[PDB]
């Protein structure tokens, strides 16, 4: 059991490019990730009720399979988060299918992780939604993790609005 | 999906390791596995009922996820089997307890896996049950393997017992 603690900020202004040119200067680029992802149903347990989700990811090629738990916070996407890789993502879909969950929605995005002190900075292009940043902390409080966001977007003159909203959520109002 | 086919024998006589002398001489090793399953059931849908099967497999510190269908066969084990290979059985075993199944028994072994023209040929050696062979073949009709089985037993003279009875039943019964 691990604990994802982050913060998801949607960026008005500027452009995530005009960021990254204000934080490659003390921001050391980690990879760039291409996800694709699949979420699940269970047919009797509506994760939506539940607060969880069960996810197939690949990620520039590697295949994820991602339990997440409730949210246990209001200011912070809080929730327990278990991942293994799988050797193969369609028999891992078949495998779900065949067990009796369905594919609920797809969600694709091009990641950029930076790093800076125990902080993995996230800038997200989201198909058909926009641009988001999300800052998540290894073994960081919530109040350590909500004032170093406020101190990163202050130095970098980003304006944003910050939600606990999740991509799939916000894709979902998005189509209405 | 792949179709797996196999006959299962119950060994009376001789040995496994007498066994192992008269077909050493024309049958090529290929590994001994040390396998660990962990076997669930989905609390809805009694796979004891559906005839189907989820386990987690430990096989000499490889994690293996297989989910396999219902038989299809009357004189061989004829079933649907799929397989994915995971980083961490302990983590994928939470996801599956967090998903909400349960683990219904675990099953240990020694397999001496050992290849002949097609031909998987196994020799089991069961905790608390006793000794067994299965001959599993690669794109063989049920006739092809019925029939090369019955060569076997013929040529290495063992004394035998058919069965389609999983090694989770039999270790049941057995209890009892
Ligand atoms: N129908 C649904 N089934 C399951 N989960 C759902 C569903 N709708 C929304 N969710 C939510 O999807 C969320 C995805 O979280 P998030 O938006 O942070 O994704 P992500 O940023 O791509 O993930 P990560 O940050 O781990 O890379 C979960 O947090 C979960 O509640
Ligand atoms: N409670 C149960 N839940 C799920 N499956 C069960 C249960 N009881 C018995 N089974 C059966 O367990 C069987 C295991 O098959 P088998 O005995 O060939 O195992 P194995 O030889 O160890 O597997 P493999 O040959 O793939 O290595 C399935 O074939 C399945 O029906
Ligand atoms: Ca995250
Ligand atoms: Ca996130
Ligand atoms: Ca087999
Ligand atoms: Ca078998």
């Amino acid at each position: 059991s691990y604990i994802e603690r982050e913060i998801k900020l949607r960026v008005i202004s500027p452009s995530l490019e005009e960021i990254e040119e204000r934080i490659r200067n003390n921001y050391t680029f980690i990879n760039e990730e291409h996800q694709i992802d699949i979420y699940y149903n269970n047919p009797i347990r509506d994760f939506r009720k539940s607060d969880e989700a069960l996810r197939l990811r690949n990620t520039n090629g590697k295949v994820i399979l991602t339990y997440k738990g409730p949210k246990q916070s209001k200011e912070t996407k809080t929730r327990e988060e278990i991942e293994v890789e799988v050797s193969d993502l369609h028999k891992m879909d078949l495998i779900l299918r065949k067990l009796g969950f369905i594919r609920s929605f797809q969600v694709e995005k091009i990641r950029k992780n930076y790093k800076y002190a125990d902080f993995i900075i996230s800038l997200d292009s989201i198909k058909e939604l926009g641009e988001f940043i999300e800052i998540e902390g290894i073994n960081k409080t919530e109040k350590e993790l909500i004032s170093f966001v406020d101190e990163f977007v202050k130095k970098h003159q980003i304006q944003y609005e910050k939600t606990i909203k999740s991509y799939l959520e916000l894709l979902v109002e998005h189509a209405k």
